[PDB]
């Protein structure tokens, strides 16, 4: 009924991958691997997607989740295999990647010089890297939620920031990044730019004529 | 306020009733499932049901949005408590939201990775690589119990996973492909009988 | 965005605070502190709120939570500090406390004499005190969910009841209170009236 | 093998019963070592059936079986288990009270720390508290049940599975003291 | 300090494999991969073992656990890679692959025809294959706990039994097998013999 | 029947503090906090200990648990208040601070460069900061368990390491520290010498 995301991660970054590895129930990715993430509604449709994907290439599935509303599949491996499995999944889902719901940024803020108590509270909630008092913190909320992994991975590509937390499953996705102010602003720019590439996908046709 | 389900089950099956915290002895156990919004309204329903007749409640839950009551026992007792609940809920069963099958699929011979992933999410019997799988999603969620009970009647399948509480309900059944096909048709027809 | 609640608790009550302390991960309040509760959508907006509130006065945050949809901040301390932090948070959120979504009661009911099996069933889900067979039970569902803490705290002020359950985070908030029928009806009346004064916030302008 | 416990509760009290819900009938509780021996016990006890087993656990070391329902059927199942074990209900390890204390008027901090640790009713700042630790653990149900039966107290916390069992009771100091006496005397055994 | 077990499994059986996949936090082993299991005390020693093991060969770790007292490592791979990793780890543990603590059967029973409620109770406790009323049930408790993996796997090799439940981490290990009564006893005595050949010393 | 530990911490460090539910109040060593940790057997004896301590001084109790066999209390605050509460606690137990069981280091190791999947496995086990592949690691196991907080606090004040995992409750305590090789080696020496002073 709804393709909420169809996300190719060309190369997973270390902190992003390490954070995934903290909670995902499936196969744990090797360094620098490509990955595909698919989110659908209704959630249970993802079971059929997973069946098709796994049986079309040698990919390792790290995520299979049917939450309250939506279903999620992630798989990774050699780039060739990931693309092949993704393409099979896509054909199963209508064959058009631009049918996917565009990401929306619901909230984004850079908090400069995080307060001591505030860092303590965040570090109690988060399962990734530690935020320090005085650091800057970037927070981003996106829907569909799965797009949080794209925002996070692209942020890490562009800046030496810490992945404090990111959630890519639910009604909305969340991204928490910390570091020096310049690094955090740079990382925030890259995360927003990554979503903008998707938001402006149909611009491609305008440029091809 | 809305009545999301008013489900009567004539004959509970072993795997299905296991989720309700009961089992069949030796020597017919009926059950009634009720789902409502707003969720806390189920407390008034429970108060009326459990008082009017003596039955055994396996479920009393208020989740994010919806409220759930299930009780079971001998047919007379169950139907007695159910009618008292119904009168409290307006006295008309047709007011209940009709079930909608959101997704349903037969997956022949599941991959070893797929089995692995399901087993790490499931509440039910371990699924093995190569087994055939039937998956089914329904809203309202509580209708999952009716589809699972009817499926269990019709075929020798194992209940791999089962959720009847939430925005949607879910059923994972495994077995040979022949049994799964039977289970699937029965589950689907069960959700079509309550439509008619 | 959306300011879902902006709630000031003048004096946190024992059970309310004890129940709160049961699950919260932030700092724990001592006897009869004041508290402020703020709920927003989108949830992640609460982080900026927290930054402002905690920088402007010496308060202790008990709750910093972003759930499925909404975000929650609770903090407490001496009265002056809580109000200072609260007004700072308020200025950040627009300056108008009446921009907050007014509480709606979705369900409320007193069960006069709870069945023994019913009492058992409730006790499996609840984290507060147990409801006992024969006792009266008040149940209340409110949206936005955070208003549950105000209903509960005010209930405890007005009557000697047991806080059986109290949920203030989610799509809807829930309150379960038990005890003698007299006490429970008294608590129920105070819980609803507390929500009523907020619902009638704009009557103030009419009266002055 | 080792019979650690063979306890009959004539009439379960509501708070004791309700606490078990997170898992006025008679009950039987049987603890054994090694733990997996409880499966043979359960197969013998429950083949009779007629009772409803609320607990079947094999923890780190010890095995637990609890079944309740109406009295006669419980005892019949209990006797069936008994014959299977050693066939005499006094080879069971008698309880040892490792620690027991009445704590007058709990501090507000103390209350909160207890409340986030425990399942069961809420202890409130100012209330008095009775605490008791016994081994074998399962005897905690006996002390707890007889305490609630004898006094007007809240079962704050209660654990009957593990190396040692625990009871937390709160209320007025007067009520807590009566519970304490009953809890301690319930664990009193004749031995000579 | 003590080596509590040093177990090589040539091929993991389907149900044993599927059951591991239900709880282990590492990589799932594929059908008929070799696997090595190492249990040690003190528990934290297993971190050093793990470091040496993963760095000497290309293996996949399925289990890394430091429980109340003991530490556990499991890794699987091609037989060659596994053996190389295990020999490295063994050398790191001094050597002598037989200095390991010998299995001790604390309890062993065939329940011939399990009754209804007992089945219901077991079914709500276990996370493996479901036991049916009337089936036979083999229960086996062993110390050190990690020997349960060897008993279970070998029992599944011997007869068509269902792996209801098995636990290989803790003070003691447990094995629950079900099926027809004939197959349960072959499985049981294969489980015992798998442990017995390790028990005995000359 | 047994005093397993009676630990005084002169000044708590931020990461160690977080496990006690507190933090450094602003950027000032003014509000530096001492803490006292007490572990006993039988576990339930800690409830009487807590009652005595909390009522003799203005301290903040951050830990109160009775596990399988042992009981744990921790409270922090100003140095004078902490010592006052501790002394009353000590008086209640027997008045002998040196009667506490001596800490034993069951295992300790520096792992120079964590393998990729090793970091995965640790991260899925830990309570603390995320460890990354390539980072160095110091692991330490100690009995009684509560002594882990002393080794961890001392390590933290001596080096720029991340507390990846920390357990101070159970049969044995555990601490995982990560960082550069230099930082981890300094933290190791400090943690070991902290348990050696005793
Ligand atoms: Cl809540
Ligand atoms: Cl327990």
């Amino acid at each position: 009924a709804e393709l909420r995301s169809f996300i190719f991660i060309d190369r997973l970054q270390p902190q992003t991958m390490s954070y995934l590895g903290t909670w995902i129930k499936g196969a744990l990715p090797r360094a620098n691997m490509a990955a595909q993430i698919i989110e659908v509604a209704p959630g249970l449709d993802i079971e059929g997607v997973t069946d098709v994907a796994l049986k079309h290439a040698e990919v390792k599935a790290g995520i299979l989740v049917v939450e309250r509303q939506f279903g999620y599949l992630e798989f990774h491996g050699e780039t060739g295999a990931v693309k092949a499995a993704a393409d099979a999944a896509l054909d199963y889902l209508g064959g058009d990647p631009d049918a996917a719901v565009r990401p929306e940024i619901l909230a984004s803020r850079i908090i400069s010089s995080i307060d001591h108590q505030h860092a303590f509270l965040i570090n109690r909630n988060k399962i990734g890297s530690m935020v320090l008092p005085g650091e800057s913190l970037f927070v981003l909320e996106v829907a569909p939620a799965s797009y949080a992994i794209l925002a996070t991975n692209e942020a890490e590509k562009a800046a030496d920031v810490k992945v404090v937390d990111f959630r890519m499953i639910g009604a909305t996705g969340r991204v928490y990044l910390s570091g020096t102010e310049a690094d955090v602003r740079q990382a925030a720019d890259a995360a927003r730019d990554a979503l903008a590439v998707l938001q402006g996908a149909k611009l491609a046709a305008a440029l091809e004529h």
